[PDB]
């Protein structure tokens, strides 16, 4: 025996859960039954014929990478069901044989050195197929001969012999060369795998392009926020490879691995909400039925559990605490339901360890300036804001996936509450893709995939407690411009719109919300204190409404209230919509079965060719209609200004004032005066202290932002980069935003 053999067994238990597995456990058993069932289901359907032209009727066609990739996964599944303890097919030599025969069959008939390394969908030829193959190689390792185990590892080397791509792709190459390295007992390769993690898009932060950023953002394909998509994969593979290499002579030594710990804290933690990974950062993957938000979220948490096995002292315990809290929070879909058996083993030991307490829930506001995203986490709810600009594209759609992601990241709001299934249970293929909440669009017309023309997209963060965001809207697909802002406070989110103009000749509308209702679609809702009809298929206009209340799909924790300051007229309809995942993901393996969900859609109608139109609403999560009515009577909010040049909102009770300035001219909102495009927020504690945060959301100003506050101060402390030039009679200071990359600069003044 040698090291390589140790590593291989370590990976074998990663896939199986080792001989340790306790089939008595209800969840270990549940997973096992399915593996065996599915495995059995395939096997007893394979064409075992000597002269077969295919291994599975359904997957025939040696030329389509999609099919070939799937025949390998199936095999991998049977390998596991044949290798994991407790399985109805454990040890079954017959099964192992057939699997092996299937592999040989593909070496000559479909997967070998003949095919182009660049054939259609290299991902399958260079990463997908090989990852599965390795896993099989490791499991049936003993039952495999040298001649046989060569036709496997040689072909794999042919397709992926090096490491040299970006983030997710680079990491995948690394796990492919790394695993085939421990089976072929090669060290040169194995070290090239460990070293790969130090490459672009992984360990080292990125200042542009793919990879993780110091502000917690993650980018893939150069212009798309992908934390929950390709990012999800990166976390998983990197963690899996780092764990395999931990404690070996090929252990990771790069100092930047420390960054991996921060990924969890700043990159993933803020984007998880009770088991779900927010879709706004999942890209084109929101169109995949097998990968909805909680399923995807479980995988992220599994990578955390894995990470907690070798993580240094401080971090390991923190990880255990975070995972424990998430396993417990998710009452929608059981975590143990869709993760590997070894994952269930390791987690169960954390959840049952009484000494490990659940980490606290996050309570903050974070601006991911590098990917045009912003999050708000409050005890009762969370808000996801998806923006785009000259730096980040509207949405991604390649390989006929996500054909309706048009406005998924165009100022879209995502509200998370007790209704944990809002975005799961086939939301995407049934929701009206032309009406994504928070957005302003030309009714029923789409926009293309690509970056925008305005640089003003970002926001400011006041000590990570509160914030404000903005997006200068201007579509290329058709004439339409507007100024959209959002102000996140303690229990309400204010949305303002102005400069709404168009010549498209198409009715422009702003969608307040589009909520999926319960199975009956009978959620109770009220407007101005009057119950409204709850029948499906009914469309109605609400004139002069000051507030609306919609009951959630759960007894408590999912109600939503809407406040319209100067009164508004809403176009609404409640209906049952039908669709298929096939419609937003036209690939062979995607389900065509029709599904039906209920929605309550509400929007403001700006008319056709409007000029200077505007809107203003406040979202009030978890409040009863009686409260929403109360709020509307004596609101803690007060619109300071909603013009084309500046949008400002004040929070009477918190002493908060937010203001986004859209032009490089001198303008003033309440006590704030600015001379440049900027996002500002201040907090005033009567005769005590005054705080202020500023940011250049354009990330293009290479000079300064001259700010002036209408208050007299006695002293101050400011982040470096802020030069205060006058404390009395009024506060004056400048902010050096050259290369600030959208960050927020803070400063606190003591009043007299
Ligand atoms: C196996 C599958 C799939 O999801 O079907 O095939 C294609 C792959 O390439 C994409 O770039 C990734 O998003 C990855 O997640 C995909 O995995
Ligand atoms: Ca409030």
């Amino acid at each position: 025996s040698d090291e390589f053999d140790a590593l291989r067994i370590k990976w074998a238990t990663l896939l199986t859960g080792g001989p340790a597995l306790d089939p008595a456990d209800s969840d270990i058993a549940a997973r096992t039954d399915k593996l065996a069932q599915d495995a059995n289901d395939y096997w007893e359907d394979m064409d075992l014929s000597s002269s077969r032209t295919y291994i599975w009727y359904a997957l025939r066609g040696n030329g389509t990478s999609d099919n070939v990739n799937a025949v390998y996964e199936r095999l991998r599944t049977m390998a596991l069901a044949a290798t994991t303890v407790g399985s109805s097919l454990y040890g079954n030599a017959d099964l192992k044989e057939d699997i092996l025969d299937a592999l040989d069959w593909l070496y000559v008939n479909s997967y070998n050195s003949t095919r182009s390394r660049s054939a259609y969908n290299w991902w399958h030829w260079q990463l997908g197929i090989p990852m599965s193959l390795n896993d099989t190689a490791v499991l049936l390792y003993d039952d495999i001969s040298a001649a046989r185990m060569a036709t496997y590892m040689d072909t794999i080397d042919y397709f992926t012999p090096s490491i040299g791509l970006t983030g997710a792709n680079r990491a995948w190459q690394a796990i492919v060369v790394g695993v085939r390295a421990v089976i072929v007992k090669d060290a040169v390769k194995l070290a090239a795998a460990r070293n790969g993690l130090s490459g672009t898009g992984i360990f080292p932060y990125a200042t542009g392009g793919d990879g993780f950023y110091a502000d917690g953002s993650f980018v893939q394909h150069t212009t798309f926020a992908y934390t929950g998509g390709y990012g999800s994969s990166v976390l998983e593979t990197t963690a899996n490879l780092m764990y395999l290499l931990s404690g070996s002579t090929w252990s990771v030594s790069d100092p930047n691995q420390s960054n991996v710990w921060q990924w969890i804290y700043e990159a993933y933690r803020p984007l998880l909400y009770k088991g779900a990974m927010m879709d706004m950062v999942r890209g084109r993957e929101i169109s995949r039925s097998y990968a909805q938000d909680h399923a995807v979220g479980h995988g992220i948490v599994a990578s955390i559990v894995r990470l907690a096995q070798f993580a240094p002292a401080p971090h390991a315990a923190a990880f255990k605490q975070i995972a424990k809290r998430v396993i417990q929070e998710d009452t929608f879909s059981s975590f143990y339901g869709d993760v590997s058996t070894d994952t269930i083993r390791l987690a169960k030991a954390i959840v049952d360890d009484p000494s490990i307490a659940p980490a606290a829930a996050p309570n903050l506001y974070k601006q991911y300036a590098a990917m045009d995203r912003a999050v708000l986490q409050r005890p009762g709810f969370a808000l996801g804001l998806a923006l785009y600009s000259t730096r980040i594209s509207s949405y991604e759609s390649i390989n006929s996936e996500n054909g309706r992601g048009w406005y998924t990241g165009a100022g879209a709001t995502y509200l998370y509450n007790q209704d944990l299934a809002q975005y799961s249970e086939d939301y995407w293929p049934t929701v009206d893709a032309y009406r994504i909440p928070g957005t302003t669009v030309a009714s029923g017309t789409p926009i293309a995939s690509g970056t925008g023309t305005s640089s003003w997209t970002g926001g400011v963060s006041l000590a990570g407690q509160y914030g404000a965001s903005g997006m200068d809207l201007s579509y290329g697909a058709y004439n339409l411009s507007a100024r959209k802002s959002w102000f996140m406070f303690d229990d309400e989110i204010v949305a303002l719109g102005s400069g709404i103009s168009s010549t498209a000749g198409i009715p422009i509308e702003t969608v307040v919300d589009n909520r999926k209702l319960n199975g009956a679609g009978d959620n109770a809702w009220t407007a101005n204190g009057a119950a409204l009809s709850t029948g499906l298929g009914v469309a109605q206009t609400l004139t002069g409404v000051n507030w609306v209340h919609l009951a959630g799909n759960t007894a408590d924790g999912s109600d939503i209230g809407y406040y319209f300051p100067g009164g508004a007229t809403l176009q609404t309809k409640r209906e049952a919509r039908t669709g298929t995942w096939k419609q937003i993901n036209n690939r062979p393996a995607t389900p065509s079965t029709a599904v039906t969900r209920n929605y309550e859609t509400m929007w403001i109608d700006h008319g056709t060719n409007p000029s200077g139109a505007s809107y203003g609403y406040v979202l009030l999560p978890n409040k009863t209609s009686a409260q929403v009515g109360a709020y509307a009577a004596d609101p803690a909010i007060e619109i300071v200004v909603n013009t084309s040049g500046v949008q400002s909102v004040k929070e009477k009770t918190l002493g908060l004032v937010g203001a986004n300035f859209w032009t490089d001219t001198t303008q003033t909102a309440d006590l704030i005066t600015s001379n440049k495009k900027a996002s500002v927020m201040t907090r005033e504690i009567a005769d005590e202290r005054l705080e202020a945060s500023v940011s250049d959301p354009t990330q293009a100003n290479n000079g300064t932002i001259a700010i002036e506050l209408a208050r007299s101060a006695e002293g101050y402390s400011a982040d470096p980069g802020i030069t205060v030039t006058q404390l009395a009679p009024t506060i004056k200071f400048t902010v050096n935003v050259n290369g600030a990359k959208g960050k927020s600069f803070h400063a606190s003044f003591q009043l007299g």
